[PDB]
């Protein structure tokens, strides 16, 4: 599988790096005094300005399967994105937005996915006044350390599930996996209606025990 | 209901403020020049250093139902929490952690809940390499803009659901609401097993359309 490029160094990219152990990752960042922490976290380090195209080419963005961008300001992030788009117009770009008003400029510049940590945080804060169950849920399921995992399971060509409505699929009853969504391309249907019918290519977004996930994979197999 | 206190002014507490319109909110922050923006967002403003116990008392932390803390550094944040605990040992405290290494210290200092935007973000980024469904899910369900809402529904005393296993309740089947979890006290069970039995007081964590939500509400309602 192809390498990932991470542009910029933050607490966010540190956590990303920790989740990307095993994959080949290149971190392109200005601050030299982090080289040791990047290598110790299982990534290659490339000193450079991620807003300069010359430096982006040092990280081989053309041959990257995705680029992750989180620079100190949204203005710097935007320039980085624009730099990437000058080299590879198609490569997948994930970017972090520091400010809500700047999200649309990030998509405009060419980001395929924008994450807004402070918007997520602020909304979780408001749902946490009485008890923190929602914040607990989000923080628990994303952590590949807990008993429940959030998974994306693709429906293979020729699946036993082609043309079967989610009601007929009865996935939670059969496999133990909760279906929270169905996605295809850039669209996600959360809590699909009973009458939606699966196609090969659809991605099931689910939550389950490790054992339940494997059951779902076998259930939807050809 | 009692007021909420927010300590600090950041992109997080701004976004928090937007979700708390209608509620009584007090924002305590050092920079006087954010008053207009705070008042314009439906909160009262209290100029002061949230790390000083005296300034916290201006914000009436004692009678607050929760205090939200997000200061520029974790070091300041901890001091704010320590001050709050000097005033009220029981009040619910929600805090934002800026750095991973500091999370256990915020709890240590007295935070009832710590939210870590950078851990959530870094995890969502790493899950977005192939496709962004998880990020789409987390960000869609929190934005009150779609047809689906994530709700916390309490199980009332005398519910038809007291003592009933989740398998027998079959809540999603009856109401359309996906149950993602059950919570009580400080514990949350995600994707509860078939054999878990509901108690009065448990909080059902779910996702559904408003029509489904209302079905769930009547479904868990009391026996008579
Ligand atoms: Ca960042
Ligand atoms: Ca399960
Ligand atoms: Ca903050
Ligand atoms: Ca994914
Ligand atoms: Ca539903
Ligand atoms: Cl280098
Ligand atoms: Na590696
Ligand atoms: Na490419
Ligand atoms: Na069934
Ligand atoms: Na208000
Ligand atoms: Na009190
Ligand atoms: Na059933
Ligand atoms: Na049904
Ligand atoms: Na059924």
């Amino acid at each position: 599988s192809r390498h990932v490029v991470i542009c910029g160094w933050s607490e966010s990219t540190l956590e990303c790096l920790r989740e990307l152990r095993g994959s080949e990752v290149f971190v392109l960042a200005e601050d030299e005094n982090v080289r040791k922490k990047v290598l110790r976290s299982g990534a290659n380090f490339v000193h450079g300005d991620p807003t300069r195209v010359s430096d982006l080419e040092k990280a081989n963005v053309r041959g990257a399967r995705a680029v992750i961008v989180d620079l100190e300001s949204d203005s710097e992030t935007i320039h980085c994105i624009l730099g990437i788009r000058k080299i590879d117009e198609s490569v997948r770009i994930i970017a972090e937005a520091e400010r809500y008003e700047n999200i649309e400029q990030l998509r405009m510049a060419g980001a395929d996915q924008v994450i807004s940590p402070f918007v997520i945080s602020g909304r979780l804060m408001s749902r946490s006044i009485d008890d923190g169950y929602e914040a607990m849920f989000v923080q628990d399921v994303l952590a590949e350390e807990s008993t429940r995992r959030m998974v994306e399971v693709p429906i293979p060509e020729g699946s036993k599930l082609e043309g079967v409505s989610v009601l007929d699929a009865d996935i939670h009853d059969v496999t133990g996996v909760i279906i929270i969504g169905v996605g295809r391309g850039d669209e996600l249907i959360i809590d699909p209606p009973r009458d939606y019918s699966f196609r090969a290519g659809d991605i099931i977004l689910g939550i389950g025990k490790p054992e339940e996930i494997e059951r779902l994979k076998n259930y939807i197999s050809a």
